[PDB]
Formats: C-alpha cells, sequence, structure tokens
C-alpha cells in the first residue's frame, strides 16, 4: 500500500527495539487497523517480523526484494549518495542513470531487482534474474580530465572484489579489466562509463552486476559453465542488504583512494587480486584474435601482452577469454 | 492546427510549382475549407505564400520560427541523421539531446528557437533569444577511441566557421578551441560532449550556438561589447532555412573530414582561420590567471604556448580571453 515503506522505514531504524502499532500509527497518522494491515502483508512477501502482544514490532530478516524505504535509510546516513531510486523491473539500471544525471550534479545510485535489457561491455546480453542479484548503477562526480576513465575502473574493481570476498568461502580474482571470478565462475561483470568534454568528466557512470542467490540450475545454458554467484561459495545464507552496505563501504573507500593515489600504490595490490597470468589468453580486437600472455601491469594501468607470435603491445583495455 | 506542419511540409515539397487547395485538401483527407483556414494561419505567423485564383499556393519565404514539417524535409534528404527534433522553447538543446541518446545509436539533431537554460563550458550561461539565433545540438556515432573527441572537435570548428563564412561580408575566424568571431565580435560557442567508456566512443554530442538576427540591442548589457549576429555582417536578410542547410552540409563534410583524414591535413587550414596569433592572450585554470602567446597548433591539436614568464605549455583546451 501507500505506507509500506513508511512502516519498513521504522521498523529498520528502530532497531534492535520493538516499536508498537499504536506508535506506527501516531507516526504516519493512520489507524492501527491500517498498521496491521500493512504488517500482515510485509510478511506475505517475506519479510520477518517479531510480533509481541504489548510490546510492539521488530524487524527481524528483508525478504530478496530491494525496499525503497529501507535504501532510504542507506542514503540519509552516506557521504557520498544525494538519493537512490529502486524498481522492481526496469529495462537497465544503466539506461536509467544516464538519464537521471542529466541536467544535475548529484550523486546517486539505482538498483533494480531485474532487467528485461541488461547489457555488459559492447553491446553484449547482461543476465539479470529477478531476485537473484544485485543490478546497480552509481553515479558520482569526480572533477578530474577525461584520461581518468581507465584509472576510475582499476580502483572500483578492489572495491568490488573486497566486498564479494568478505562473503566466499573461496578464493575472488578479478579478470582485468571488468570481470571478478570465484574460481572458473564468472561472479560479477561491471563497466564503467563516462560523460565528458575536454574540460574533464561531467559524470562516471559505474553499471555492476552481481551474481548473488543463482543455483546453477538458474543461468541459462549458454552461460551455465562459466557462471557462478556468491551463494554457490558460502555455507551461510546470504543477506543482500548486508553484501549490499558492504559494497557501498568498500565503493566509497575505494573512490577516495582514487581521488587521491597515484595507480602506482594500489598496482601489486591489483596484481595479487588478478587471474590472468601464467596461462594462455584470447584477446578480440574486431576482426582479429590472438593468443598472448599478460607480462605486467604497468604503472599507468596499461597491460602489457606479450602475443603468441613474440610481439609486445600496451594495452588500456581488451577483452580476454580464457 | 493538427495539419499546418503538413501543409507546410506539401508547400516546400513542391517547389517551384504551385499545388491548390484542393489537392493539399486531397492529401490530408481534409476540406478546402480547412485548408485555407491553415493557409490564412501560416501567413499571420509570417509565411509568405503566393495564392493565385484557378493556380494554387506557393511558398514564398518562411519566418523566423523552426517548423518541424520543413526540418522533416531536411533529414528525409540526409544521409548523416536519422531524425530531428523541432521546439519553440525548451531548457536546453544539449539536456534533450543528452536524454534523447540514451538506449539507442540513431544520429539526430535537435533544434530549439529558445533556451531558457542555455549553458556553454563551465556551465557558463549562453544567451539563447527566442527568433534570433540557431541553438542546436547535434548527436553523432563515430566508431572510434574516447581520445577523438579533441580531434572532433577541431574538424567541426571549420565546419562551422565556413558555413558562417558563407554569408557574411567582413571576415570569420575561429577563437581555439571554442569561439567564432567576426571582427571583435563573439558570433557562435560551440562545445563538443562524448559518453565513452574504455572500449569507445557510444557518443558525440555536440551543441552549437549561432547568433543570427540580433541587433546589439537585443543582447545584455553584460555581453553587448563583445557579441555580434550574421546578420550586423549581410547586406541581405539572412534567411535561417538557408543558413540551416549550409551549416549541415559543412558538419557532414567536416564529419568524414574527421572520419577519414588525421590533423595534419587540416592543420595549416585551421592556423590560417584562427585569430589567436601575435596578440597577448588571457589563460584561466581554474584558481591561475596568466597571460601568453599562442606559438603553434601542433600535429595532434595542441595549442603550444609560451606564458608571459618565458615558459613553454602543451594544451588540449584552454579558456583563452583577449
Ligand atoms: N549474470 C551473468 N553472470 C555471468 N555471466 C553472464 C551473466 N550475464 C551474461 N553473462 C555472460 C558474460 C558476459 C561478460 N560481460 C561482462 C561485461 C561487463 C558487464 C557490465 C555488467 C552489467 C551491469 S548489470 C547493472 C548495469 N546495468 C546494465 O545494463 N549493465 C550493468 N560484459 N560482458
Ligand atoms: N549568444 C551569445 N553570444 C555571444 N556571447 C554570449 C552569448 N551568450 C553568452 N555569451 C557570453 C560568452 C560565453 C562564451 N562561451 C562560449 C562557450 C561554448 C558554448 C557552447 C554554446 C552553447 C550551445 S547553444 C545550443 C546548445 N545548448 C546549450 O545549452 N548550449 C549549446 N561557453 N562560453
Amino acid at each position: 500500500s501507500k505506507y509500506s515503506q513508511d512502516v519498513l522505514q521504522l521498523l529498520y531504524k528502530n532497531k534492535p527495539n520493538y516499536i508498537s502499532g499504536q506508535s506506527i500509527a501516531e507516526s504516519l497518522n493512520i489507524s492501527r487497523t491500517a498498521v496491521k494491515k500493512v504488517i500482515d502483508q510485509l510478511k506475505l512477501e517475506g519479510c520477518k517480523i517479531d510480533s509481541v502482544n504489548h510490546k510492539g514490532h521488530l524487524l527481524q530478516q528483508l525478504p530478496d526484494i530491494w525496499y525503497q524505504g529501507i535504501i532510504d535509510q542507506y542514503t540519509k546516513s552516506s557521504a557520498l549518495f544525494d538519493f537512490s531510486e529502486v524498481y522492481d523491473s526496469i529495462d537497465s539500471t544503466q539506461l536509467a542513470a544516464k538519464k537521471s544525471l542529466v541536467g544535475n550534479q548529484s550523486s546517486f545510485f539505482i538498483l533494480s531487482d531485474e532487467q528485461t535489457k541488461g547489457r555488459g561491455r559492447f553491446n553484449r546480453h547482461w543476465s539479470s534474474s529477478k531476485g537473484q542479484g544485485l543490478w546497480m548503477s552509481v553515479v558520482l562526480r569526480p572533477n578530474v580530465a577525461f584520461s581518468m576513465i581507465s584509472k576510475f575502473n582499476l580502483f572500483i574493481a578492489l572495491g568490488i572484489r573486497d566486498a564479494i570476498q568478505h562473503f566466499s568461502q573461496d578464493e575472488v580474482k578479478v579478470k582485468w579489466p571488468n570481470d571478478i571470478y570465484i574460481d572458473n565462475g564468472k561472479v560479477c561483470g561491471f563497466l564503467t562509463e563516462m560523460v565528458a568534454n575536454n574540460d574533464g568528466i561531467e559524470a562516471i557512470i559505474c553499471g555492476i552486476g552481481i551474481n548473488l542467490t543463482q543455483q546453477l540450475e538458474n543461468f541459462d545454458e549458454s552461460i551455465r559453465h562459466r557462471a557462478t554467484s556468491i551463494q554457490l561459495h558460502d555455507k551461510n545464507k546470504l543477506d543482500r542488504y548486508q553484501f549490499l552496505e558492504r559494497l557501498l563501504q568498500e565503493i566509497e573507500k575505494r573512490y577516495n583512494q582514487f581521488l587521491t593515489l597515484p595507480f602506482s600504490e594500489i598496482r601489486e595490490e591489483y596484481i595479487a587480486a588478478s587471474n590472468i597470468w601464467n596461462r594462455t589468453l584470447l584477446f578480440t580486437e574486431n576482426d582479429k584474435q590472438f593468443k598472448g600472455q599478460a607480462i605486467d601491469l604497468d604503472y599507468d594501468g596499461y597491460l602489457i601482452v606479450r602475443d603468441e607470435a613474440g610481439e609486445s603491445h600496451r594495452l588500456i583495455s581488451a577483452d580476454i577469454d580464457f
């Protein structure tokens, strides 16, 4: 109803205390019996609320559904983000962000439970199952030259990687410059884009897709053998809100490093996180394909590649298969 | 009315022939007496239509108002542009373009007779008087690396300059990298922006503002002494449609050169068009200001500057005052 998000927001805000129907009813100026109806419905959606005669209601567990009311709390206490928008289903959080950034300087993010038109690099389809992942776009406003897009993109990778690590029992590695893996399974893809002119960046838009609870059964057969989710490498139920919150904290940590440190300061760290070394790599460059080895990441974040014919290249980006 | 643009489109299309009310009335499936009403109104708006008993109507002159119906003809015959949008008044053709490019690969342009929120570089106010100029944003789709924004921007300048030259009796010069002058008057500003990621440009958006018929009286007093319009340097009435058409042809010529030639091929041409040489220049770089001389434009389009203290800089962009 009209008041669901508001009841939720008050339940979240008052943890680990109970609040009474009465009291929620006075906050929103609505009837006690309307509070009960709203709470009955939150429980049907799979909210876990402890309801005790005489004492009140306590939010114990949120379901796998993003709630604007709750995300409104993540943004209130945030030093980085002016607001967020949350959607059950959208074409793409990246289209939505590129539309929402026009004409303002806000920083914000957009989450959606499903995407019907998720795209990755080179307009590739990005599978965005309802209820099974974090499909997010983040809009930031670094005051910097357009050439710093590539640098942004290196820092945020370690951000994302640390957030996924904290929940997997298995090893989490970056595949430069845009993919994160747990063993041979792709668990996340992200893409950093910018609006800019000669004078500087007007906005960075970082689309980030993280598989959270798909079983292998839930992926499509064309991608199933090289996909995995955080849940398949966690003994405990993975809690999206707990994940989201960890992720926001890392994005913010790496964004500040991004603004303050040269790439040389995180380069060894990135090196030790990467899974592209001592193994043969397939590169696609339009028409051409060619095999190659990753030799080094240089101080400015270019990949140094020795291809199958002994020739050396220095690359700002690539698409690599294994 | 509902059918104005359609009547107009048919009048434009049939030049230099007359078409009869009867015949327009059969094209649109409407009554002869509705055709007369539509034509009476186009004349009130200041269309110049020759109406001859027995023979019909011929469009002689369009007023200083953009008409979707007519611009629909410029796009139909165009090899570059999928469509256009035309507005009597908008916040900014640049905001509109940045919103319209999301989620598609169309190339298009947006014109508006006035802007209420025109912006130039560094969020400066761009005066966009109703009826007195060309306020346009152009969206193109070069398949190229994000670093080619600066190059795009050099080629389009000569495009714009040639289009303004063709109508002024006086000399038209470029002020690198974003301004065109006729004597000491600023007659146009333009700005090239991009949406891009590491893999390439998703879109170029080029905002172009050209003063067409302001009298010096029509500008604001803060800018009046360094502003001019094409009309103040033309003996003949300047015809916006004739201008627009010339401008589209040059944008297209320079866009193809842009796709095909290295900067070195137009560099001398640009040099001879520029007004920044043999004179003292003020540079703004955030906090700092400093005087300097333009020494050369290099083959990659950087300005070589000897500042007042004998130090040399190599600049991709700048804001220069005289
Ligand atoms: N869910 C998946 N898991 C594993 N592999 C997949 C998946 N889907 C398709 N594949 C096959 C592997 C494709 C490999 N791949 C990575 C990438 C970078 C992508 C940016 C992430 C998208 C995020 S989701 C929120 C945002 N909105 C949006 O519209 N996109 C971004 N490009 N290709
Ligand atoms: N009409 C004017 N004529 C002369 N000087 C002016 C004017 N207005 C303000 N000034 C004072 C001089 C400012 C100098 N100056 C140039 C520039 C590049 C600007 C891109 C052009 C804008 C075009 S109009 C269609 C598009 N939509 C949009 O929203 N913007 C673009 N930045 N500052």
